[PDB]
């Protein structure tokens, strides 16, 4: 779904997320700041996500189930994939720099992209909605 451009619009808790991943207090109060575009597409079992920051624009291009990486605008790399889980949609990513593991959830309230990601036991809110 969500096949069209975005851009968080709300967001919250980055800072214990930023904080659990160790990124010095200077990346942390920037990055809850996150205000960066996003166009996604879907096709099947084809996805296309495009993200766009005024710091480092991204694509990633994939099918469901299939491992593969994408770095995050914090300038991370990870690698997993998403995938259903009863009615939201996971992303299991492995940060490829020190594999620190990291769980998320993507949702979409009717307008709104939901993406909440985990943290050894934290939790980081982004969501996005129609620019």
């Amino acid at each position: 779904a969500f096949d069209s451009t975005w851009k968080v619009d709300r967001s919250e808790n980055y800072d214990k997320f930023m904080e659990k991943m160790g990124v010095n207090i200077v990346k942390r109060k920037l990055a809850a700041h996150d205000n960066l575009k996003l166009t996604i597409t879907q096709e099947g079992n084809k996805f296309t996500v495009k993200e766009s920051s005024a710091f480092r624009n991204i694509e990633c291009v994939f099918e469901l189930g299939v491992t593969f990486n994408c770095n995050l605008a914090d300038g991370t790399e990870l690698r997993g994939t998403w995938s259903l889980e009863g009615n939201k949609l996971i992303g299991k990513f492995k940060r490829t720099d020190n594999g620190n593991e990291l769980n998320t959830v993507r949702e979409i309230i009717g307008d709104e992209l939901v993406q909440t990601y985990v943290y050894e036991g934290v939790e980081a809110k982004r969501i996005f909605k129609k620019d």
